[PDB]
DNA sequence: CGGACTGACGGG
DNA sequence: CCCGTTAGTCCG
């Protein structure tokens, strides 16, 4: 924590650490991260305390503060970094895509990636759909499952603005993956989009290959709409 | 497989 | 209060 705002946050969080809670919290993330043991409601209040005392740093320091928090060992600091990014939301634009990519592929797990993709990247590609093809093909072709998950989930909240052809093309590229985080993301995005257009999702899952997990997750609700044919 | 439950977080 | 959801564990 070079930056004084980050140092203040580190000190304040550490003073309220809970080693008893940190153990199960770390186990929940498969022990990929150390935890201080601070859950979301308190963690947000502790951040708020520091903002009240120091004020939110000038936007010139935004990316710097995020990266410094990203570099700290305990997972709460990445969660706090994401809370802070939201506070700078109106300053984030298409020029930040590489910055967001780097966040996705460092300290990677489902918690951070899910908090970056459908919101920050989703909003950017909604305003600049013409940039999708500058990134999505690379993400799918990469060795990185989190970039692949990003390609699937960036349209999660699009509803009626969903690009169906694009969605199904992306899923087609990834449908053979044996990776849980890919199979489940496919299930999730289809389940969610089915809330907007159930007929299109139903037809897709009945007529295109998917991992068993992806298909069952996709239709967990809409199977009530159409029924389950006797085998 | 995949269903039932555990659970913290989001938000109607 | 309601119910949705990332995950997670447990079991036939």
């Amino acid at each position: 924590p070079m930056h004084p705002f980050v140092k203040a946050l580190q000190e304040h969080f550490t003073a309220h650490q809970n080693p008893e809670k940190a153990e199960p919290m770390a186990r929940y993330m498969k022990n990929h991260f150390l935890f201080l043991g601070i859950q979301t409601p308190e963690r947000r209040q502790l951040l708020k305390d520091i903002i009240q005392i120091h004020t939110l740093p000038d936007q010139k320091d935004f990316q710097i503060i995020i990266r410094e928090l990203w570099d700290l060992p305990e997972r709460e600091f990445q969660a706090a970094a994401l809370d802070i990014m939201q506070k700078y939301k109106k300053h984030i634009n298409e020029t930040h895509i590489p910055f967001l990519e780097e966040l996705i592929v460092t300290k990677s797990w489902w918690d951070s990636v899910d908090s970056i993709v459908p919101t920050f990247l989703g909003d950017i590609f909604l305003k600049h759909p013409e940039l999708i093809s500058a990134y999505i093909p690379k993400w799918i072709a990469s060795d990185n499952i989190w970039l692949q998950r990003a390609a699937i989930l960036f349209q999660l909240k699009y509803k009626q603005k969903m690009d169906e052809e694009l969605l199904f093309w992306i899923i087609g590229q990834l449908h053979s993956s044996k990776e849980f985080f890919i199979q489940k993301a496919i299930g999730w995005v289809l389940r969610e989009y089915a809330k907007t257009n159930p007929d299109v999702v139903w037809e897709y899952v009945q007529n295109n290959e998917l991992a068993p997990l992806s298909k069952r997750e996709a239709i967990k609700h809409i199977k009530q709409n159409y029924g389950i044919n006797n085998e």
